[PDB]
This record gives structure tokens, C-alpha cells and sequence, in this order.
């Protein structure tokens, strides 16, 4: 029973907040200083309170805005091994999208990693729209957990205000590991992979707090899962794969090969694709995948590779409008 409240409001915009609710850096100063307190534990919305996911959440990233289109209110998994560009991708998603407010939660990262992110925010137009909650690796399992809840809570308040909120949580694997430790310390039995069954049981309550509301406002959430290399095939990834509305997988093959972002579209899916894009889009996109699968058949030892790879590849500094992306799609299937 967390009776613990935390600060929420426009006064946090620009702020870097720690697991104890105090501000330790800024990447922007905000003209408003609204601060209220709100509970860090909160039930997800009632089913009757949710709106259908129908309007797309545009990312300004060609390959996902076209083949893996996201909806406002959705929850999307990001599954990456190390050094495959995951943090560049998170930063792309923040930069080239159109949310009113971005809440980021970094869980158990090294202080260098939290600084990468803060550095990014300090040089970005979104600086006045973001809040960063972190728990560096010198913090306790409890503090790491509360970092995730504080992040969600702040998002929740901005959603109740009406805003289109984007929530990023990096990582769920360190959140789960911290939750595990808390559970072992309370004396419960380890199920498969040393995790007490309660860590996986609690996930839905955390991961279903996002969504779009009838009353106005939405949280669209991106959750990171750090993969090992073919190690145990990964219980947590599977759980997340099943709880969420789709998953983007970052490929090693594509990462070493220079193909950034290293998004493998074969291993990826938005489970709300059908219902956030045109009939026209579906067909153009379906045609692009056909073009892909066939280009993959040549990769077993024609000229439309350069043009396609040029479509996929995208420097983290560039954002493409939906029209631009679809414009580009049209020329590769014509
Ligand atoms: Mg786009
Ligand atoms: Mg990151
Ligand atoms: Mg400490
Ligand atoms: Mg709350
Ligand atoms: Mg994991
Ligand atoms: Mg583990
Ligand atoms: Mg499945
Ligand atoms: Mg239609």
C-alpha cells in the first residue's frame, strides 16, 4: 500500500526529478509554477471511461508511421539488445512526434545514461514540454520502482487536464528486476527465472494505466525491454509482448549493417494498425510489405533496394510528415 503522493503540474515542465520527488537539474525553465500532489498508486481507467483507439499517434518516423502506425492511447513495446540504437530511437520518438507533453521515466540507468537524455533535452524544441523522472543505478529497488510510478502519475495528471501525453519508460526489465527484489525481500517464492509470480501479476495494473479517455486526454506509452542474446528467450519480453498493443523489435543484423533505426518490420507490429489508417494507406502499406518479402528472397546469397533502404534509414535528427512518408511510399511501389 503506497500512500505516497508526488508533485504534479506544469511547474515540472523542464525538470529532472529524482525518486524522492526533488529537482536536480533542468533542461528548460517554465513560466508556470503549478504544483499539486497526487497519488503515485492509481487504478487504471474503467473500461466504460476509455475511448476507442482510432486517431493515429504520428511519430515522424517513416517506417513506423507507415508500416507500424501507432494510435493515441496505445501502449507499444520496444525490444532491443544493447548497442542497437534504442536510445536514439526513444529520442526520435520524442522529437518528431506531436504530443502536448512528454513524461520520461529512466529506471536503474547509469548516471552517464541519464545524462545522455538530459543533454538531448537541453538541445531540443520539446524542452518546454517534457518532464524527466529518473532513478540511477545507485538507487534502491524501491526507489527504482517508484520512479516508474511517479512518471506514470505525472502523465496521468496531464491526461486528466486534457492533453495528448506521451509516456516513455526505459526500462521495464529493470523495473521488473527491482520489483522482484522487493518481493524476495518480503519473503515470497521464486517462480520461473527467479521471479515471484507477483511481479508479473502486478504488470497489468501498471501497463493499463495509459490510454485514451472519453472525457478528453490521452496517454500513449512506449515501454522498453532489454534483450540478452538468445539467452533463455526471455519471460518478461513475452509478458510485455502479450500485455501491450504491439511491439517494435530492434535488429542486430540491421544495426551492425548501418541500417538506423534498426527496426525489423517482420518482427514488429502495431495491433491497432487497421483502425488508425485509411483504406488507401492499408493497401499502399500492404504493397510495401510485399516488396519487402521479395527483396528478402534475393537476400539468400531487384534494383528497388537502394530506394527502399533509403526509405527505411533515417538520421535521428530528421522528422517526416505523414504526407512526406506516404509520398515516399508511393514511389517505391510504383
Ligand atoms: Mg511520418
Ligand atoms: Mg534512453
Ligand atoms: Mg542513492
Ligand atoms: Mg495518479
Ligand atoms: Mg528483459
Ligand atoms: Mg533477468
Ligand atoms: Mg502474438
Ligand atoms: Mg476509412
Amino acid at each position: 500500500g503506497s500512500h505516497m503522493h508526488t508533485q504534479v503540474g506544469r511547474g515540472l515542465l523542464g525538470a529532472v526529478v529524482n525518486p524522492l520527488g526533488e529537482v536536480t537539474d533542468k533542461f528548460a525553465v517554465t513560466d508556470n509554477s503549478e504544483i499539486l500532489y497526487r497519488p503515485v498508486d492509481n487504478a487504471p481507467p474503467l473500461y466504460s471511461e476509455r475511448a476507442a483507439i482510432e486517431k493515429p499517434f504520428l511519430t515522424g518516423i517513416k517506417v513506423i508511421d507507415s508500416l507500424l502506425t501507432c494510435g493515441e492511447g496505445q501502449r507499444m513495446g520496444i525490444f532491443a539488445s544493447a548497442g542497437c540504437g534504442k536510445t536514439f530511437l526513444m529520442n526520435m520518438l520524442i522529437e518528431h512526434s506531436g504530443a502536448d507533453i512528454y513524461v520520461i521515466g529512466l529506471i536503474g540507468e547509469r548516471g552517464r545514461e541519464v545524462t545522455e537524455t538530459v543533454d538531448y533535452l537541453k538541445n531540443s524544441e520539446k524542452k518546454s514540454r517534457c518532464v524527466l523522472v529518473y532513478a540511477t543505478s545507485d538507487y534502491s529497488s524501491v526507489d527504482r520502482c517508484n520512479a516508474a510510478y511517479i512518471a506514470t502519475a505525472i502523465a496521468e495528471f496531464f491526461r486528466t487536464e486534457g492533453h495528448k501525453v506521451a509516456l516513455f519508460i526505459d526500462s521495464l526489465t529493470r523495473y521488473a528486476r527491482a520489483l522482484r527484489d522487493v518481493a524476495l525481500a518480503a519473503g515470497e517464492s521464486p517462480a520461473r527465472r527467479g521471479y515471484p509470480v507477483s511481479v508479473f501479476d502486478s504488470l497489468p495494473r501498471l501497463l493499463e494505466r495509459p490510454g485514451k479517455l472519453k472525457a478528453g486526454g490521452s496517454i500513449t506509452a512506449f515501454y522498453t525491454v532489454l534483450l540478452e542474446d538468445d539467452d533463455f528467450a526471455d519471460p518478461l519480453a513475452e509478458e510485455v509482448r502479450s500485455i501491450l498493443d504491439g511491439h517494435i523489435y530492434l535488429s542486430r543484423n540491421l544495426a551492425q549493417k548501418g541500417q538506423f533505426p534498426a527496426i525489423d518490420s517482420l518482427k514488429s507490429i502495431s495491433r491497432v494498425f487497421t483502425q488508425v489508417v485509411d483504406e488507401k494507406h492499408r493497401i499502399m502499406a500492404a504493397a510495401f510489405r510485399e516488396l519487402l518479402s521479395e527483396i528478402e528472397e534475393l537476400r539468400t546469397i531487384y534494383n528497388k533496394i537502394s530506394v527502399v533502404e533509403s526509405f527505411l534509414k533515417q538520421d535521428y535528427r530528421l522528422g517526416f510528415t505523414y504526407e512526406q512518408t506516404m509520398e515516399l511510399i508511393g514511389e517505391t511501389i510504383r
